[PDB]
């Protein structure tokens, strides 16, 4: 409350850490369903189903350019890819099993790194 705070948290390395578990995420052999926004011309039922698309190229930019203002809102957005992905996709399919494979190395390394 005013003037009652818990020790302050060191969140000077968080964007620099974040950028890092990104560059994981994109380098990974599983995340090409996520690199780019999906084609909302080309691909039928996803700009009607999925109300706030996202993908990896767009939290890049996103947050090289100061528009997170924590290290929660990040994982939001990262939360986001894989939950629309599971919106749209059959569990049984190979996007859907890479959503749910992305989803898990994501947790893992924000636990590793954060936890």
């Amino acid at each position: 409350s005013m003037s009652v705070k818990k020790p302050k948290r060191d969140d000077s390395k968080d964007l620099a850490l974040c950028s890092m578990i990104l560059t994981e995420m994109e380098t990974h052999e599983d995340a090409w369903p996520f690199l780019l926004p999906v084609n909302l011309k080309l691909v039928p039922g996803y700009k009607k189903v999925i109300k706030k698309p996202m993908d990896f190229s767009t939290i890049r930019e996103k947050l090289s350019s100061g528009q997170y203002p924590n290290l929660e809102t990040f994982a939001l957005d990262v939360r986001l890819v894989f939950d629309n992905c599971e919106t749209f996709n059959e569990d049984d399919s190979d996007i859907g099993r890479a959503g749910h494979n992305m989803r898990k190395y994501f947790e893992k390394k924000w636990t590793d790194t954060f936890k």
